[PDB]
C-alpha cells in the first residue's frame, strides 16, 4: 500500500468527550520477537507438580495484541472525569489498527 | 386574576443543566412588614460619632427583594457540580415572580 517510505498510519493518541458518549484512542509501539523459534509445542506441567497444579496445552508461534485493561484506554484525568459526573458506562463499539510494520 | 382561593403561581426550586447552559430556579417564602409605619424618615449619624462614620440618608417604608448571593440559586452539589467541571461561568438572563400574596 506505502510500500518503503510512505506511512502508512499516524499517531492518534486521545479522547472526545460529546454528550453522553466518550471516544477513547490509544496508540502505542510494539515490538514483536520469534516465538518457539517458528514451531508449535506441546507444553504440560511439570512431573511432580500437585494434581491442582496439573496442566496439558499447546505453546503457539504466534502472539497477541491484549487490551483488555481500562488503563490502556483511559488517561487517569479521563477516569476522574468519567467517575465523578457519570452513574454508568459500557462499550459501545472497537476499531483497531496496525501500520508503520517494519 | 385569581381573586380568592385560586393561586396565582407554583413552586419551581429545580436545576437543569443542558449542555453548555445550566438553568438554576429558587422559591422561597417572604414576609413583608410595615416599615417606619408608612412613612419616609431622615436617618443620620450619631451625634459624636467618628468624622469617618459620618453619614446622611433616608430611610423608605419600602422593602427590596435581594437574590445577589450564589446560595440563593445554587445549592451545594450544584456548586459541586459547577466548579468540578467547567472552567468558566456568567449569568445569561433571569425571570423574576411574587404570586400567592397575603
Amino acid at each position: 500500500a506505502d510500500g518503503v517510505g510512505n506511512s502508512s498510519g499516524n499517531w492518534h493518541c486521545d479522547s472526545t468527550w460529546m454528550g453522553d458518549r466518550v471516544t477513547t484512542t490509544s496508540t502505542r509501539t510494539w515490538a514483536l520477537p520469534t516465538y518457539n523459534n517458528h514451531l508449535y509445542k506441546q507444553i504440560s506441567s511439570q512431573s511432580g507438580a500437585s494434581n491442582d497444579n496439573h496442566y496439558f496445552g499447546y505453546s503457539t508461534p504466534w502472539g497477541y495484541f491484549d487490551f483488555n485493561r481500562f488503563h490502556c484506554h483511559f488517561s487517569p484525568r479521563d477516569w476522574q472525569r468519567l467517575i465523578n459526573n457519570n452513574w454508568g458506562f459500557r462499550p459501545k463499539r472497537l476499531n483497531f489498527k496496525l501500520f508503520n510494520i517494519q
